[PDB]
């Protein structure tokens, strides 16, 4: 008496399949995992509950996990990030998915709850982006924890929460931090946002970037990519930071580094990337230039005080889905994107498929590691080995026609490293 | 006769919200309204417009009307109309004949609807690409004596005007708007720098980083497209016939080679030349699997789309304006907008701010031709530099630019008029 | 009379090694030698040159001589001479009067030495900044009728030629070399993009990353300087009087404001305007400690160096062309080259490759004026676009650029001559 | 009967002092160390032998160590990197320094040997860049090892050797890896080379960068900076790499990644950044374009086969010091800079003072840590704590007029971090 899936429109499946066929050819890491492991089925017996943006890319990940032998049930980790044609293709393929663009917060939780129970038992693996599924199980279903072999976690906010859980003695399942694979953090967070931030802003507003002042809160991997994207189209970018190291990086790249208390008077476009609460507040909104565009690209919608806008504006005019224009008591207007939810996925299509192939190849490796070698992973938060990290990058070089050099025997002896790697020490920062 | 013909008048309220937002990004046009709405310099003008029917064009149209013109409009491309913008214009009572996805015969019918007003035939042309200009000269020459002027928006259109003039076949005075400084060095460059990538992304969602992109032509459009692609981490290869443009591209760090070589390397191909026969069957046969091919020049003459349709073994429509072909060699090609201009066909064209430069020039050109026709004999003319400077000045406040004024001592030193113009006529910026 | 006057003839062997290396970077000039050494089109010419006596200029001088001219030379700046290059020229038998660190009176004496040859007075001028042109017009008007032509290298010099012509005081025909496309859009832009930073680094070794740099003017030179500084991670602020140039800088992501505001923020100041009174005492008094201040425009008129000398409480020479001043407010200012052009005064000026563009134009202008004087009435003229294109084409092979040729079908489509020129006269590149 | 110092010309001291006064005002980290520690003299009793490029910046470091109470004797770690006016200023100040530009290899070793013995005993601290002093003591003076409290090591090559020494049981003294402080590797190696590579090439050759093809071997921190510098002036940059992760970074930044076997046919400028032997060989030289400029920026001159040029060229023409033009049997010419030694220091002035203040503030902190808290540092290779790394960056923000944001109590509680840091986990890569 349980729903088999729930999507906006399963009739979108044929279109979704065409988009998936195109994405497969952009995702050689995932396709290589299928080539290597479809016969031996390393994930046989796995029952993976996934909570991760239900996009075309995630659809390719899902079909890879199934090809490797897993049973899978899926929900999205944001109410606006699902791509309904991708969700339809997965549903039509017979995979239980509960995801649509424009869920309410109640429907969102309900969707996660649909992923916990399989035909042959409760979930035994977690694949999470942001930690909502991990937190749901630990807080509300602790009786299921003993039956879960592992968690792999995708994003900075989610891994931050895992480390907090472990330090507070709350974590009861081994986890792999996928965010901090080199081939994830230094690629997805940086080059992904470099493309998908502007895509979200443009699809929402069609605003010209050239000539504008853009304020980017945070200069971590996401903020570095956002800043570079904006500068590239001719915006003057101002950075805010709490970390003196990241601040010094930004200054050395030619950006003005100042506080939001100052920058709010200058910005035409505001992008929050911090993963922290209370970044853009009423006192900032009241000082902004007319028709300032405000958005967030951090995981949770905690950075922008949207409640202040709802409570203090004279009127909110909906322009189109996920674009609202508020008229303030000072007579100026604020354009808010996706109600403060992650803008690249909420207003566009998130990262393009090629860079997601890096992140998702790491996810498949982590699921295989946790499922097939649980003795290597006690309760705690672990990284994938560098040799596997390198292997992810290597799997994407051929698509780009990169010709990698091989060390000679003499060179490898000189450097004291193996010809096949790893090539860097554990502390290397790339 | 029809009051208009659009896709869906029901889109008018959404279109109006988009127009409201665009007005606040178009200070040049709004300034023209502020200055001229009372005096109505375009009273008596009956302007037929043939120009991409977008949100930005809607703001231009309502500016012409505020200035006292009667206007009838069509789009200059079968895929460039934004149906919400067309609906807002139609709802406002302006005769517009335009929708996204016209057949070629519908396209001609739409232009033909703009020719006749209540009081008589058109007496002004506002053209982008020269189709309206050419239609009247070739099919309706009896209307020429009743037309006071033409203003022309784009490089391909002005190229045709100069050709017509040199052949002695141009019969109405024209202003070349494309070659205002504030048009060519802004719209063609910075506009394409944003809107090319928009078109490619909305169509395909492809990652640009890591790709090889081949841009044919390194004029104003090619310069903008190349910079955009490089900015997201594509390796950009340029083709050129002009040794000066070629050397510019080489000095900016781009490999410059022929399409005959570059077709073997590109993952993305963008044609910017305004020239026929740029990407041919012999190129398609050598391309990397799933190469994305598109055109941003005015006419769909650069890519041999006929070759793909005839020679591919499979052709699948992915979604509107995106086709994926399988060739006999087993590889795939993705073709955007059937080779029509990709930024307008697959996205929303240039953003409003830069279009305010171009369209402020257009309003000035219409005012010049309508109110000072004796200044403009039959031939092709530029706006004066003082007006060109005024267009730029009108956009500075929005960006909070603080312009320096010369002192009288400095202006005497330079031998320069203190309010401009500040550059000689040959200045290239 | 002296055969020459240079700092140290002993530097000639080193100078010759530098000339050898530069020849291999200057294919345009070498091509002029290949084409014209046998026919000697400059036979009979007696060319007085006033132009920075650098390695690059030495290659130009030996090209003029290969083409049959007699030449006598001086530098157009007291700090720009490269003494090894001057020595190589002198050792080769060419009368050159130039050394690094001339007094202003020595500078004038050097120009005066270039006026008289064995067979008579000069009959051609090759000028950079207009000092030789102005000297003859004001102090030696009796020599004017014997001078066939002037070719002029730099923006400040051509500005003066146009001023002279409009006042009716120019008496010899002139070619504006600065505004060849292959000069203005390459030398002024890409040359300064490399040589500004060179001058600042050799003088001060300051880190650029993290600094605020203020560039006054956003013409060809300012565009190059700004890009250079931004490339190393300086935050660049632009000042401008021209709303078009100002809007270009804003659209490229630079803050545009006045010097009155920017003087409070800059760590590095670069003047590029060609205008008097850009950085004044009221600016110096507001500058951050150890602000570096320099000028790259032709004349030392942009920075009020007199103010520093009179108002500083301490002044210490760090090394040649680098002075550090302590002001009454307790802060320090570092001034480069006493406000003379910093790239040539503190480094080696533009690299040879881009100077081959400029100097190929110079040789073409000298040939045009000397051999076709009836084409050039008194007034200021440009080289034809075909020659401009030829300059660019001559540098493509060195960079391994592969230029596309139009097919006959494409040239017919475009209405274009198949070998060029490919652009109309108003094209801005 | 030992020399008190040996420099090219002590008469250069007045000029050197002027350059030092200017550098001090660019080095707020070092000046802050003087302000904080000149009174308490934490390095009293220290006898530091330094082997590190004797530049204006190093002179400011030296005077800082002396101000903090140390006795110091110094040599350079490269035969061409000394700046004679800086060496003169140090000599005139009464500090034993043995360094000049253009040492022979025999003089180079002799100079290191002069630094071992002080009035009151042998050295008891090592400050090294490249490991030559560390290696000299371990190999030739093992009887001095017991009297040495610590080593701080500056550069990638030197730290690579320390880790090799420790893994082979050869290291007998605790060492701090300064290279891999965040405020060193991510700033010095990257932004320093971004400026000083082009400076070396230009002072040597005055060549135009725009329009050229430049080949950069290696895409680590140095190669990333070199590549960016060359691209910025309009060179087309081709990268070589053995590490698939770095190769993928380069491709994603828009660079062609291919082998030197292919790239040698295309390059007009070659820059080696690998720290590895056998990068540019005879077979590459014979295929290069006429007047190709070849240089190295890695620590040791092991990357370019200069011996091949000396043995196979028809003639070597010296252009000026550290610039040689070889005429090959194929009729083409090769311009070799600094005989293959590090080009930024050999042909120009190395990194500018501001970024060296980051590296050298870390060096002072490491010397204080090893000298005053030896119990925290057993034999092995250690990093400085993140709080000190952050403090280095923070000390440079004021000079740049950076306004750093402070977390509110509520934000710090939300993030679970202290308001004063550290702000990042140990694995953070910046
Ligand atoms: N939307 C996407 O596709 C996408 C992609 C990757 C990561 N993420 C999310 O983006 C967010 C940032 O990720 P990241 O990897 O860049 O993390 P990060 O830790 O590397 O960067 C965040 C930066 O924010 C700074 N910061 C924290 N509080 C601040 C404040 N109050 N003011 C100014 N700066 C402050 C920190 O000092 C840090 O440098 C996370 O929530 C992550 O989960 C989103
Ligand atoms: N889609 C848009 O929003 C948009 C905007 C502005 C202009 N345009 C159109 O874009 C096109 C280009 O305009 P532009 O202003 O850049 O013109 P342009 O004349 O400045 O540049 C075109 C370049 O193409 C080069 N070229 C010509 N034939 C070639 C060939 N066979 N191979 C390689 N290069 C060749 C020319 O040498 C020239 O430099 C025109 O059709 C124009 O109307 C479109
Ligand atoms: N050092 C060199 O190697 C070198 C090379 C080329 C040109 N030059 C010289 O550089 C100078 C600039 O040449 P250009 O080709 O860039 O000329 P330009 O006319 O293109 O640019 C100068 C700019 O300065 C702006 N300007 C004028 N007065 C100003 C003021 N008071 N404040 C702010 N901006 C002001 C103008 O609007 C103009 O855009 C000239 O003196 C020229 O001869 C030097
Ligand atoms: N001259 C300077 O001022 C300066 C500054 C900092 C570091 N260094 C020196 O520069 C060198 C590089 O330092 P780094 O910090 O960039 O080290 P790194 O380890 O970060 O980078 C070196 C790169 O070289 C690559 N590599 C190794 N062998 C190769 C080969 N055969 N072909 C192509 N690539 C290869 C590696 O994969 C690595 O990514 C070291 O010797 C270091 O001591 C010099
Ligand atoms: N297209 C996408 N599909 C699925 N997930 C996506 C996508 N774009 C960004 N992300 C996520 C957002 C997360 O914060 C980050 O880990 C990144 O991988
Ligand atoms: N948004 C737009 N509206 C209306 N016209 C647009 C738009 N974007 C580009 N163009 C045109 C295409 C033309 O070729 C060019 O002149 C440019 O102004
Ligand atoms: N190296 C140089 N030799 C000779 N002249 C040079 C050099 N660099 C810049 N210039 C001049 C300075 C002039 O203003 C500009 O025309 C430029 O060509
Ligand atoms: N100016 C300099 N002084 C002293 N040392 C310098 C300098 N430039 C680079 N280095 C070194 C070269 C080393 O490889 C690197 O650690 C860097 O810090
Ligand atoms: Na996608
Ligand atoms: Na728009
Ligand atoms: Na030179
Ligand atoms: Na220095």
């Amino acid at each position: 008496d349980k729903l088999p899936y729930k999507v906006a429109d399963i009739g979108l499946a044929a279109w979704g399949r065409k988009a998936l066929d195109i994405a497969e050819n952009e995702m050689p890491g995932l396709m290589r995992m299928r080539e290597m492991y479809s016969a031996s089925k390393p994930l046989k017996g796995a029952r993976i509950a996934g909570c991760l943006h239900m996009t075309v890319e995630t659809a390719v990940l899902i079909e890879t996990l199934v090809a490797l032998g897993a049973e899978v049930r899926w929900s999205s980790c944001n109410i606006f990030s699902t791509q309904d044609h991708a969700a339809a293709a997965i549903a039509k393929a017979g995979i239980p998915v509960f995801a649509w663009k424009g869920e309410t917060d109640e429907e969102y939780l309900w969707c996660i709850e649909q992923t916990l129970h399989f035909k042959d038992g409760p979930l035994n693996m977690i694949l999470d982006d942001g930690g909502d599924l991990t937190n749901l199980i630990h807080t509300k279903y602790p009786q299921l924890l003993s039956g879960i072999r592992g968690i792999s976690e995708e994003t900075t906010t989610g891994v931050h929460n895992l480390y907090k859980m472990m330090s507070n003695g709350i974590l009861k399942v081994p986890a792999i931090n996928v965010n901090d694979s080199v081939t994830k953090s230094k690629f997805d967070n940086l080059y992904g946002c470099r493309e998908s931030l502007i895509d979200g802003i443009k699809r929402a507003t069609d605003v010209m970037i050239a000539g504008k002042v853009a304020v980017v809160a945070g200069y971590g991997d996401v903020g570095k990519g956002c800043a570079q994207a904006l500068r590239g189209f001719g915006a003057r970018v101002i950075i805010t930071e709490i970390d003196p190291i990241n601040a010094l990086q930004a200054a050395m790249e030619g950006y003005e580094v100042t506080t939001m208390d100052e920058a709010c008077k200058e910005g035409n476009i505001f992008v929050t990337t911090t993963g922290c609460v209370d970044i853009i507040l009423g006192r900032h909104f009241e000082q902004m230039k007319d028709d300032a565009i405000v958005c967030n690209i951090g995981h949770f919608d905690v950075e922008i005080d949207v409640k202040w806008l709802n409570e203090n504006a004279v009127e909110k005019v909906n322009i189109k889905p996920q674009v609202d224009r508020y008229w303030l008591k000072n007579g100026r207007r604020i354009i808010l994107l996706a109600e403060g939810r992650l803008v690249n996925l909420g207003c566009a299509m998130g990262h393009p498929s090629f860079v997601m192939s890096n992140s998702f190849t790491n996810q498949v490796m982590a699921q295989i590691e946790l499922w097939t070698h649980p003795d290597k992973y006690p309760v705690g938060v672990h990284f994938l080995p560098k040799k596997l990290d390198e292997a992810v990058a290597e799997a994407h070089l051929g698509k780009l026609n990169v010709k990698l050099t091989k060390l000679t025997e003499k060179q490898a002896q000189y450097l004291g490293m193996p010809i096949n790697g790893p090539f860097k020490p554990d502390h290397y920062r790339y």
